[PDB]
Parts: structure tokens; C-alpha cells; sequence
């Protein structure tokens, strides 16, 4: 089956600035600002656009050693980002892949909102556990806060 | 005028592996493996392909604060990389831009060779100083050695 789980998170960083840092430059920033979550990001193929395959490694202590993500679309105009988790991590036995979409929207107060959607493709009627969905949202939050903290500490970065 | 200066450097790393690390993932590796040369790399526009503009900052002590590079072409097939230096650094007064081409070629012994070409666009008959050309080649060498050292120390990276 196909199961979709959506969530929203708030950020104090304006959309344009956040998209550049959190989405476009996540590969270089994550391992620096969130060493407890991401140990390293390695390009496996492509130069950054659609079809690009990346390998994300996690510091030892996390449930997974690594995951391979594929960039599906990067829409600079609408601050939209689509990518899929296709190997490693929770991929296996009854879960074939996870398609994700991140959309960053500007808010009236000058900040932004991140609309997140995770779609799980499972075998037949098998469902995904709530913890797997929760863990996913928490890592997302954890990464955003790290990037957010870095930007507030370096006003000359990404602007 | 237009002045072209070419050079070649040898590497013990096979071409495919070196292209992924040194060219595709230079943005994430340089600030880590060569902190004395590059302090940080920031995406300014684009997702990595042609037209992408990046801002490279140098640790304080170097002659320049930063330079903006534009990706002109990324040829994954022929391991070719073209980019231009368009702002900051030596850009100014009589130098409009520097177009560079890097081509990585495999050698018989399993290593590789990097064919480097730097083309300077200057005003009228003004020439560039030899030091500027020398400094450019040395930084290139410095970066390559750092990446090379990192790969030999992490056999599971980029493969």
C-alpha cells in the first residue's frame, strides 16, 4: 500500500534564505551543525539536480548505518524539494521506498513554514510503525534547528 | 586580451573516484580537509549544475576574503569540469574573469592525471603577473593533496 503522513514545522528564518541553507546546502552543513545526527554526506552520482544519488552516513549509535537518497526535483521557484529514500535504513522486507516532499512557505511575520510530506510504499496491506514516522519528523526538526542556529550565529551567511 | 596557462598534476587516486570527491563533492570536503585554504563554501544560486553560483570564503590571512565561482559545465562522461571566477579575489581593475577547465584522465598504473587550464580575460594589452598564476596552481595542488589524503585514510569513502 501507499501511506502518506504530513506535518508542518515553523522557522524564524525567511524562506529564501532557509531554502539555500537547509535544502540546497544541506550536504555541507548537516555534518557540521548536527554531528550527532549526520556523520557525512557523499555524492554517488549526478551533480545535484534530478537523478542525483547521495549516501548519508549516521554516527554510530543510531539505528541505521546509512541511507541512499535520490533527488527527484528541485524547484527553486516555489521552494519545493522532492527526494526519495531508496536504500538502507528502514528500506527492506516490507518497505520499498519513502518519497518525500518539502515545501517552504513565507509567513506574514517574515519567517517561514515547512510543509512536509512522507509517502511510504509498503508491501500489500502491511503498515509502517508509528515510531518510524515519529523518528522521521524528529530528525527533520533536529536538522532544521541546527541550521537555524547556525544562521542566527552567522548573519553574513547566505545573504 | 585573453591569456591561457595550462598545467598538469598527477594523482594516485583512480579517475572515477577522484572526480566524485574532488569535483562533485569539493563543496563539502574542502573546508574539512583543507581548513588553511578554504573556510567555507556557500551556494548562492542553482542546485549544482550549469549556472550555479557559489561563494568561497578564505580563512583570514589569505590575500582574498572571497571569490564567486560560476559552474559552466559538468561532464560526468568525460570527467570534465568548467567554471569561472567572476567576482572577488583578483577580479577587478584589469582582470574581468578567469575561465577554468579541469579534465581528469586515467593512467595505465591505475592512477590519474588532471589537465588544468586557466584562461584570463584582461583589459586591452594588460598582462597578469606570474605570482597570480603560480598561486592558482599551488592552491589547486594543495586542495588535491588534501582530498587525496582523506581518501587514502577512508577506503570506504566514494566507492
Amino acid at each position: 500500500g501507499v501511506f502518506n503522513y504530513e506535518t508542518e514545522t515553523t522557522s524564524v528564518i525567511p524562506a529564501a534564505r532557509l531554502f539555500k541553507a537547509f535544502i540546497l546546502d544541506g550536504d555541507t552543513l548537516f555534518p557540521q551543525v548536527a554531528p550527532q545526527a549526520i556523520s557525512s554526506v557523499e555524492n554517488i552520482s549526478g551533480n545535484g539536480g534530478p537523478g542525483t544519488i547521495k549516501k548519508i552516513s549516521f554516527p554510530e549509535g543510531l539505528p541505521f548505518k546509512y541511507v541512499k537518497d535520490r533527488v527527484d526535483e528541485v524547484d527553486h521557484t516555489n521552494f519545493k524539494y522532492n527526494y526519495s529514500v531508496i536504500e538502507g535504513g528502514p528500506i527492506g522486507d516490507t518497505l520499498e521506498k519513502i518519497s518525500n516532499e518539502i515545501k517552504i512557505v513565507a509567513t506574514g511575520d517574515g519567517g517561514s513554514i515547512l510543509k512536509i510530506s512522507n509517502k511510504y510504499h509498503t508491501k500489500g496491506d502491511h503498515e509502517v510503525k508509528a515510531e518510524q514516522v515519529k523518528a522521521s519528523k524528529e530528525m527533520g526538526e533536529t536538522l532544521l534547528r541546527a541550521v537555524e542556529s547556525y544562521l542566527l550565529a552567522h548573519s553574513d551567511a547566505y545573504n
